[PDB]
């Protein structure tokens, strides 16, 4: 070989699923990252006690495509799992999102789904036009709902008021009229059998796919011959800040190890209203470990940090724009990911992404 | 003329090369790592299998030494879980010691020698030997031919497909004979597992900024167009030179893996089959790693003609054959050879990384 067809930079799902399908497709492809290890974000890994943990947070799996579904099925078994999240108010630990139980248990009702209608009805709050994170709640809920279970949350992870912040955010959590409660209602929920890693591993496998780890492109970009150019990181960051930083949030997170069988009653508990960090995770009820001890991940939000989440909102979108316009005009570069479109994207949304960008690229 | 690139291409990521990544990366040199395998450690790597135990996928891994510094140095990369590793060999249908000791011959023979006996008796039923050379010499020589034969003679053909007889006397040689009780299989001073596993330990030799790991990767996919000063390999050496003077024979094997739904399937961590089954041996990692764990996991080794090298084969046909690919390597400008498979040494762990850290003091110097 004299050189590659692609030189992709991420390995988490963005770069990994692009490095897939071209390389399955004939191309050469040479797959980078910075990290010491694939997987982007949704790495996993064993730790210290023997117990399967991700190091940034729980990642759970959850789509309403088949198609992403089935393409992920050909690099994985699934251990079926439907995602239940308790939220600490008031001293009892509530579903979220919010539901009938919710609502009676938090006020001692014994209001019917019909009935849970009216009452919300009852105390929501009038907007005009639904712009902003606090519209959203306040328009369906009402004030008190709002503040018990979003405000405190919302202030604490991403700095800001949700009155600060777009829709899009708060509404990334529905409230509902009925009983359901699990996270995701979404027609798919299972996690790979034996992890996120092994998953991209097999995804990577292809004779193909060269990796290169502990490397930012930057450091080999002038001497390795490529055609192509797939960039999953950041985006203000390509172009060297030259408008300026995009805000993206980060987090801390203070892993832990407990000598019994389990500590939580689900997977994560969330804490609107209490402690510095955001909420509390126990691997073992997401991955199914079965273990004698036990791994929690708390997490706490940071301004400074590895870029995790863009802050969606106008002033933000707007500076956005501009960093895309140039990603626009950069020639043999395509720019696919979270953090490389400035999208709050999930896991399958993001496969979803480099299925569609690999189909234009080819296709 | 051209970019200058890295200060070293390093060819494979077993305890050679990733030694010397270490090394030349603290002293600021710019490292590119290769391997074609799709993970770093060679044939010390490990994961946790399926059930979730921690597993050896190229067999059972035990390290020790008697160097003091080989253990300080990768004690920058690890802590450690104090084991020594004991082996039962399956004779006559009972598990006794091996290597051979006081207690091996007195259960096999029904005798009750004291250690100032078994000596004596030994000297009775050794065959002499004007000079040691064969593997069939060192064995014969010091426990006779009955011994011999029950704990040697098959095991040394099913793992070589060679009898001791056409075996240099080292390979042989590698397994002492006691007069003592000492049951363990080594008796180096330095006996103990890295904590968390070898991957864990070469994933902190290998983290440095200087050091890019480049994997599913054979060096030929790249050596035409990424740019290196000097290169280090670590494979084998007859591959390097294109097999010009004919293959260097190496031995393989075929590792076959199992998980049992009990605690523990095995008394120690290897037993040994001498004289039973195509499989030279069975091993027990949660017995090695000392993990906790409601099953267990064991890996069955066939020795095989073919497949990927793990041993070179001593004896003078080879060492003849390997004499001139080493003048090659010995004469090759701006590549160094180290290892076990580049260099065709029987080398432990151990001696692979005193190799290593010796090779990076004539680099420097
Ligand atoms: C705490 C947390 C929890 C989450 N939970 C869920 C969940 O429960 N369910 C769900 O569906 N999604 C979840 N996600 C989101 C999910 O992680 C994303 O969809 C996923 O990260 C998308 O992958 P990506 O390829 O776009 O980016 P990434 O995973 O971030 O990968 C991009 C890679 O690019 C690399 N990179 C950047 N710059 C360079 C450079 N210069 N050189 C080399 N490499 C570079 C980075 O190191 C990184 O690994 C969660 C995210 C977080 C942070
Ligand atoms: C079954 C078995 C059991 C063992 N048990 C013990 C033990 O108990 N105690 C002990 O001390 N030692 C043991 N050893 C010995 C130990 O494995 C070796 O000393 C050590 O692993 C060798 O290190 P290395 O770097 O020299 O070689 P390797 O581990 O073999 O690594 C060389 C690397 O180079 C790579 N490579 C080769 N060609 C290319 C190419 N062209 N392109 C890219 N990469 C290439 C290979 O993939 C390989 O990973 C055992 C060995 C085996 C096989
Ligand atoms: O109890 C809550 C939960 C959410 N929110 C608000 O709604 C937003 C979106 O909530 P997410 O649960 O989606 O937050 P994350 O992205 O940080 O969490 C990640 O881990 C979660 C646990 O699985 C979910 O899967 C989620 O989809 C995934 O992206 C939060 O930022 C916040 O503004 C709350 O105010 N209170
Ligand atoms: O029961 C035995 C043991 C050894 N031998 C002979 O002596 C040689 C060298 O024996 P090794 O035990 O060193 O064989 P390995 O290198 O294959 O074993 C590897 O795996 C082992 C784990 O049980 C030990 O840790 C050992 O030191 C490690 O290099 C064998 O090839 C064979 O010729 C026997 O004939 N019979």
């Amino acid at each position: 070989s004299k050189g590659f067809d692609y030189l992709i930079v991420g390995a988490g799902f963005a770069g990994s699923v692009l490095a897939e399908r071209l390389a399955s497709s004939g191309q050469r492809v040479l797959i980078v990252d910075r990290r010491p290890h694939i997987g982007g974000n949704a790495y996993d890994c064993y730790d210290d006690a023997g117990v399967l943990i991700h190091p940034y947070g729980p990642h759970i799996f959850h789509t309403n495509s088949k198609d992403v579904f089935e393409y992920l099925s050909r690099f994985t078994e699934w251990r079926p799992y439907q995602h239940r999240v308790l939220a600490s108010v008031d001293g009892q630990l509530l579903p979220i999102p919010i539901n009938l139980d919710t609502v009676n248990r938090l006020y001692g009702l014994n209001l019917t789904s019909f009935q849970v209608e009216e009452f919300f009805a009852s105390v929501a709050e009038k907007v005009e036009q639904v712009r902003t994170s606090e519209d959203v709640v306040v328009s369906k809920v009402g004030r008190d709902l709002y503040n018990k279970f979003f405000r405190g949350y919302t202030r604490k992870q991403w700095g800001l008021d949700p009155s600060e912040l777009d829709a899009s955010v708060t509404a990334r959590v529905p409230t509902r009229t009925n009983r359901d409660n699990r996270y995701f209602a979404d027609t798919y929920q299972a996690m790979p059998l034996h992890g996120y890693t092994r998953m991209f591993q097999n995804m990577l496998s292809s004779p193909n796919i060269k990796v290169m780890l502990n490397t930012d492109y930057r450091e080999i970009a002038d001497f390795i011959p490529f055609q192509h150019m797939i960039y999953t990181g950041p985006v203000d960051a390509f172009f060297d800040f030259c408008y300026g930083k995009l805000p993206y949030r980060s987090l801390e997170f203070r892993h832990e190890t407990h000598d019994t069988e389990q500590l939580l009653p689900t997977g994560t508990v969330n804490y609107p209203n209490d402690y510095a960090y955001t909420r509390v995770s126990e691997f073992k009820h997401i991955t199914g470990q079965r273990h004698h001890q036990t791994s929690v991940v708390y997490e706490y939000p940071r301004a400074e940090g590895d870029p995790y989440y863009p802050v969606p909102r106008p002033e933000n979108a707007e500076l956005y724009k501009k960093y895309e316009a140039l990603a626009d005009a950069a020639q043999d570069v395509t720019f696919v990911g979270r953090l490389a479109t400035y999208r709050y994207y999930n896991m399958d949304q993001v496969v979803a992404q480099a299925l569609a960008t690999f189909r234009r690229l080819q296709g």
